[PDB]
């Protein structure tokens, strides 16, 4: 990832204020609603049969928080997303066999939640910069396939 | 495209409240900022060298109006998108050689721009519903390649 | 999916010399080797942990003959792709939750397999028409998500 | 790009047998036939309106060789794809505005062309490795957008 210094400062000025509970629940719930094939990764979590069921689901909510913590770390290490994510790459690729496309799609969902939460401060350039971050994190997650 | 009763009703309702003059222009502007290669189709519109020149460009705006009204037509014809866009497919495909992937990408941008503006009313099932709509429109635009 | 009368004759002609006991299994196996996440759909098939294991697996080859028969059904009914895949789309989407991207991949794998077996008569236009046919197939298999 | 010592050994021996004057022209040509939107980048090239026009265009073959040669540079330096391609990445991204997806599609075409000229030597593992390699090159060409 390269961010312009104007992009960079903005991107992290905004992350400072992110509610991980709201953003994490919204992001992961919306993945499973918008892209329902993804549910077959979380059969364990229980009831995922409707949007209310997915969104209220406490394990869905709790796992989104953890997902966001990882992105929080990606953020604090944009120079080496590939090392930051090396072990998560091994988990999702070697063991979970998550399709790399789903990494992209969660990324894109995360972006549209942030437009939803960053409000007026979510300008075209701030949007461009977060799309780069979640694309780099996606590529880094899929690294054990490459 | 298949939508359920809930979905369609909230779809059109949210769509009722969209500004005709502003949204297409913000989505078309955002596409060219986030995905800067798409600028190659619009160089005759003027200066696209910075985010500010893309977003403020009057042709980008004015053209975005036509883009938004095309989607509007699509919403009115979800039954027959392929027939609805047959003429715009010839234009984009045979004459302008727009990559199918760019159609997809504008739809995703239009989805974030809705999420940005309608915050809480852009529920997960309404996002799912707009995702299905824009991808349908993208497919029908790409019909000439197929 | 549009082919010219030139296109379909070339395509059907070539299709006639496709070894139906092996091309299917070759494409399924190459899918499984080339994009190893797809293996999560077939864990009841026995040993898949080496290229050799995969390519030898009798249930890969058994299955591929069935895959190949469904592409022949597709090739016969290009004006009725959606309808022709209605039942498989129910299976693959509502029962098996296969990601749509994987339908596209298998298609592309089937393309390189044909090229691998034919040469002489696998002209640039036949390759283009087969890509179209397989993209039509994948889009029909994903119908239930649309 | 990681390759296994067997993949690397096999991949290099195959590339040893590639006609550097022809395979790259066949790739670029088939790209232009199969995914005909890519024709719009080649503004110098004259007539691209039929498959013969694309495949025998002198500039298609001459440019094809340059492309092939750059792929050799990558296959030689698999630990150093970002560096090997930095200058091409500027060109393609900043100056020419080539969509990443198209870098990927050119890769996939090349893979099939190889499949087309090699037969059983083109094992499932060798296909897998080339797909890795070509995706690596696509990602290093798109570096300036990231
Ligand atoms: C793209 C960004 C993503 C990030 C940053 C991320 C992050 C994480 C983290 C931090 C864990 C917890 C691992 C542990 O310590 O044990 C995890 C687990 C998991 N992730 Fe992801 N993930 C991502 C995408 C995906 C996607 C797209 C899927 C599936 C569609 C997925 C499926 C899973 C599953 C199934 C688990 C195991 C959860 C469990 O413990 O039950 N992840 N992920
Ligand atoms: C996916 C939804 C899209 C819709 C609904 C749409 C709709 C339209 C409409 C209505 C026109 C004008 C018809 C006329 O006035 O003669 C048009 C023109 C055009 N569109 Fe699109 N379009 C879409 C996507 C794209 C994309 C992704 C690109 C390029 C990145 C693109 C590039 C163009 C260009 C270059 C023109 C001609 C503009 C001019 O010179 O006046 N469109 N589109
Ligand atoms: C793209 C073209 C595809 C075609 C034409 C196709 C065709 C078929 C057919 C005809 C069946 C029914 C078999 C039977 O009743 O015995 C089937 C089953 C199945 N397909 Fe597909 N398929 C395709 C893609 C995929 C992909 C991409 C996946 C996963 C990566 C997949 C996974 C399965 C599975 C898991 C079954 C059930 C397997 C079993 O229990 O034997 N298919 N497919
Ligand atoms: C993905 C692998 C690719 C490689 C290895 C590659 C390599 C190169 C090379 C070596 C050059 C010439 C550098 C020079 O002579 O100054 C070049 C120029 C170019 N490439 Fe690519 N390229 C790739 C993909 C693409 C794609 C997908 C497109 C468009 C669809 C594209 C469009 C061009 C254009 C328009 C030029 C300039 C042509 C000219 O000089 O007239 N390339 N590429």
């Amino acid at each position: 990832v390269h961010l312009t210094p104007e992009e960079k400062s903005a991107v992290t000025a905004l992350w400072g204020k992110v509610n991980v509970d709201e953003v994490g629940g919204e992001a992961l719930g919306r993945l499973l609603v918008v892209y329902p094939w993804t549910q077959r990764f979380f059969e364990s979590f229980g009831d995922l049969s409707t949007p209310d069921a997915v969104m209220g689901n406490p394990k869905v909510k709790a796992h989104g928080k953890k997902v966001l913590g990882a992105f929080s770390d990606g953020l604090a290490h944009l120079d080496n997303l590939k090392g930051t994510f090396a072990t998560l790459s091994e988990l999702h690729c070697d063991k979970l066999h998550v399709d790399p496309e789903n990494f992209r799609l969660l990324g894109n969902v995360l972006v549209c939640v942030l437009a939803h939460h960053f409000g007026k401060e979510f300008t075209p350039p701030v949007q461009a910069a977060y799309q780069k971050v979640v694309a780099g994190v996606a590529n880094a997650l899929a690294h054990k396939y490459h």
